[PDB]
């Protein structure tokens, strides 16, 4: 299964499947209410913050599990706008750990 | 195509490129010393303001600008580099 997250506009995690312990060596309720940039060196921060600046791919980049190593992790982004007194952005990400063959 | 400027932490315009003029209608020395809210749309005002003062971010900030000819355009901003004045990019959507 695909890892299955929310992020609020300010790449607080929102929600994350529990299948995070599998793959990010992370509990769902380690990472929900931190910061996406918290599991990321400043290289990958970057890259990140870049794809929501302006795609023909989804996100590719660098997540540093639990136990400090690095995997290569592809999100799928998708974002719901809803338009009430101010407008509100969430980020809806599908992702999966690319591994190595 | 990139703006770049700088703002005090208080919202003064420290500095703007001189692409300011191409696609705000203003030339920099119009806006260096005022406040960006001048320029914004009145509703983007709490918006953009609680942005910028924040220290965490991944989405960019979409908002209206007020064109010096009184008409909108909508741009996007993102902090570019990170009493700290912030260094903002943007660009007209
Ligand atoms: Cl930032």
């Amino acid at each position: 299964t695909d890892i299955h997250a929310v992020l609020a506009s300010n790449g607080r995690i929102i929600y994350i499947s529990a299948n995070s312990k599998l793959h990010l060596g992370y509990l769902q309720g380690e990472m929900i209410g931190s910061f996406l940039k918290t599991f990321l060196h400043e290289e990958d921060q970057f890259l990140v913050e870049s794809y929501f600046y302006n795609h023909l791919m989804p996100c590719t980049f660098r997540f540093i599990k639990k136990d400090h190593t690095i995997v290569w992790v592809e999100a799928a982004v998708e974002i719901v706008t809803t338009r009430a007194e101010r407008t509100e952005r969430e980020i809806i990400l599908k992702m999966k750990v690319l591994e190595e063959e």
